[PDB]
C-alpha cells in the first residue's frame, strides 16, 4: 500500500493568493463562489502509513503539517511524522519550508546536483542550515537510476527530467541544466503500484508518455487553464509556456494528453489562483470531471492498491 | 488614532509548534487544554485603518494577510494594504515571511545596516528578492533619531537598540554590533500616543525604563515564564539569557520590571509555546492578568486613542 497525502495542491501564492484579487480569489473572499482554499503544492508518501516522505517544502509548510494528524505521531516530547524530503527543483515555492523546520534538524534532504547547487549559493538554504544541530544531510539524486529512502524501504523513485529552466535567483538562470526539475516514478514494490509525479510539466514528448503508460496513478501539473490565462483575468502577461507550464485546454494541453490513458487515475495538482477548475460550478470543472479527471485539494489521500 | 494589530502573538514555531508535544502543544491537539492557536509573531500599524506598516514579515504572513481584512483592500486586480515592513533583527523566525512577498514587489524595507549586511549575505533576501521587479528597496534605520514612513505620515518611530545578537547563520554571530536588534517607539504625531514595542528583550538598563514611562502602551517580551522553561518542559537546554529573552517571572523578571507602570496598558507578545500563560485556566495566566498585564493573542487590537 502506497499513501499519497496531498498537504497542498495549489500552484504560486496558494489560494487564495494575498495580493490577489481575480475572479476566483475575491469570490472566494466575497463568499460568492463555490472553491476550497489551497495551500501552495507538498505531497507526503509512505509505505506503512507512520514514515512519511515529503515532496517539496511549501511556505505552508506549518499550517500543512498541523492539518495531517500523522505528521505528529507523538513518540516523545519533540517527535515529527517527517523522516525525509525530496525537492524536485530549487524554486522559493518549493523549498522555504525548509527553514521552518529548522528546530528539527538534522533532515535527510534529497535533490540533484543542480538543485543543491542553487541551495548553496544564491538561496543558500544548505548553508544557513547547518547552524542548527547538523541542519539538512544532502543526499543526492542522480539523474539516471532509482533510489530508496531506508524509512520508507517499500518505496522506489525513478526521476526523470523535465524542461531545465533554473529560478530567477539562480546563478545559472540563463544556462539551465539537466537536474534543475524533476518528475518522480514512485513504485510500491510489494505491489508493483505505480505513481507518476509530476506537478510542474511544460512539454510531452514520447518518453513521458511511455513513462506515463506503465504507471496506475498520473498527478500531473493543473497549474493553468489556458496558457494566457493571467492575461484573461488581468493579473498579469507571463505566459504558461514562460513559466514551464502546460495549459490543460486546447492543441497539446494536459486535457487532450491525458485523453491516451483511460486506465490510470488522473489528478491534477498544484493549480493557480486564475484557473477556473477552482470554481466548483465552472464549466471547466464540469469538463475535468467529465474526462474522468480529478482535481486535487487539500487534505485529499490517494491510496495506490495495486498494479492494473 | 494608531492601530496595532497582533497578527501573530507567538514565539518560535508559532503554537502549537510542529514537532513539540509538550504540556501546551498536546494539550492543545488532545482538545484538553483552555488555549488558542498563534503564529508567528508580527504587529501591523497604522495611523488612518487604510495604510499598514508590518514590523517582521513571519513565516506565517500568508495565514496571518488573509485573517486581516484591511491587508486586502480590493482597490485593484494586485493590490495589498502593506505599504511598507520594518525589520527589528535579521532573524529567520522575523524575516522569511518577505519570500512570500514577490508577487508584490517592490516593497519598501526598514532596516539597520547590520540587518541588511545579514540580508544580503549570509541570508541573502536582497539579492534574491530583486530578481522579482525591483525586489526590496532598502530604507536605512539610523542608530539615532526618528523617521517617518510616507504612507504613515503621523507616525513617528525612534528604534532604540537592545542587546546584539547576531543570529546563527550571521557571518557576525561571533562578534555583535549594535544595530543587530532593535525596539520600537511608535508616537502618533497628532495625539502624543507612544507605542513602545520591544519583542525580543533581554535586559532592562535604566535608559530603557525612562523610555518607557514617557510610553502610553508597553508591547513586550514574554517568551518565557522562567528562564530555564526549555528544561522544565523537556523540550530543550538552551535559557532564557541565551536566547536574549527575560523571563516573566523571579528576581529581575518583566512581572517585576511592570510593577513600576501602573498608569500604563501592558501586554505581553511574542509567546512561546511552552509557556504556561498561554494555559487560559493556568495559574500563571491569572497572576498575569492579576497584575494588570494582558496576554496577546492572533486577531487582537489595540487602539492607542491619546497620552496620559
Ligand atoms: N518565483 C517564481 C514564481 S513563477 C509562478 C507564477 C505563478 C503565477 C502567480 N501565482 C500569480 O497568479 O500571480 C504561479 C506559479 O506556480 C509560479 O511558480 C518561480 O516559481 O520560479
Ligand atoms: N533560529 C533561532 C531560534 S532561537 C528561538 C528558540 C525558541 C524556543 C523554541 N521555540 C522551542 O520551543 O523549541 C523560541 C524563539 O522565539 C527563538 O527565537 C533564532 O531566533 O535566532
Ligand atoms: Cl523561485
Ligand atoms: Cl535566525
Ligand atoms: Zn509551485
Ligand atoms: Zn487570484
Ligand atoms: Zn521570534
Ligand atoms: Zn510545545
Amino acid at each position: 500500500m502506497m499513501y499519497i497525502q496531498v498537504l497542498g495542491s495549489a500552484a504560486a501564492g496558494g489560494f487564495p493568493q494575498w495580493n490577489c484579487n481575480c475572479v476566483n480569489c475575491k469570490g472566494y473572499r466575497d463568499g460568492t463562489l463555490k472553491a476550497t482554499a489551497r495551500t501552495q503544492s507538498s505531497i507526503a508518501l509512505s509505505d506503512d502509513g507512520v514514515h512519511w516522505i515529503l515532496c517539496n517544502a511549501s511556505p505552508d509548510i506549518r499550517a500543512q503539517l498541523q492539518a495531517f494528524a500523522p505528521m505528529q505521531p507523538a513518540r516523545a516530547l519533540r517527535d515529527t511524522g517527517i523522516n525525509a524530503i525530496v525537492l524536485l527543483d530549487s524554486q522559493i515555492d518549493h523549498t522555504t519550508g525548509l527553514l521552518s523546520l529548522r528546530e528539527g534538524c538534522p533532515h535527510q534532504v534529497w535533490c540533484t546536483d543542480m538543485v543543491h547547487q542553487d541551495l548553496t549559493t544564491g538561496f543558500p538554504l544548505f548553508n544557513m542550515l547547518s547552524h542548527w544541530n547538523g541542519g539538512l544531510q544532502w543526499n543526492r539524486i542522480e539523474l539516471e537510476g532509482s533510489f530508496v529512502i531506508d524509512a520508507c524501504p517499500n518505496l522506489k523513485f525513478t526521476p526523470f527530467p523535465l524542461r531545465s529552466a533554473a529560478p530567477p535567483y539562480s546563478p545559472h538562470r540563463f544556462d539551465p541544466h539537466p537536474g534543475d526539475n524533476l518528475g518522480l516514478m514512485v513504485e510500491d514494490t510489494r505491489t508493483g503500484g505505480k505513481l507518476f509525479y509530476a506537478p510542474g510539466l511544460g512539454q510531452v514528448d514520447e518518453k513521458l508518455l511511455a513513462m506515463m503508460h506503465g504507471a496506475d496513478c498520473l498527478l500531473v501539473d493543473g497549474t493553468l487553464w489556458e496558457d494566457d490565462e493571467m492575461q484573461r483575468r488581468g493579473v498579469g502577461t507571463r505566459t504558461g509556456r514562460e513559466m514551464g507550464h502546460l495549459a490543460q485546454n486546447g492543441p497539446g494541453g494536459t486535457l487532450e494528453v491525458l485523453d491516451g490513458f483511460p486506465r490510470q487515475r488522473k489528478v491534477l495538482i498544484h493549480i493557480n489562483n486564475t484557473n477556473p477548475i477552482l470554481d466548483e460550478n465552472s464549466p471547466e470543472r464540469a469538463e475535468v470531471l467529465r474526462r474522468g479527471v480529478e482535481v486535487a485539494f487539500d487534505g485529499m489521500s490517494i491510496e495506490l492498491l495495486e498494479h492494473h
